[PDB]
């Protein structure tokens, strides 16, 4: 939660901020 998806909801591969939630497979990718 601050943006919006591929941001801190639904990720993509990143580290924390970014890999927070994800669709659940991957958020640090």
């Amino acid at each position: 939660r601050k943006c919006n998806f591929l941001c801190k909801l639904k990720e993509k591969l990143r580290t924390v901020i970014t890999s927070h939630i994800d669709k659940v497979l991957r958020p640090q990718g």
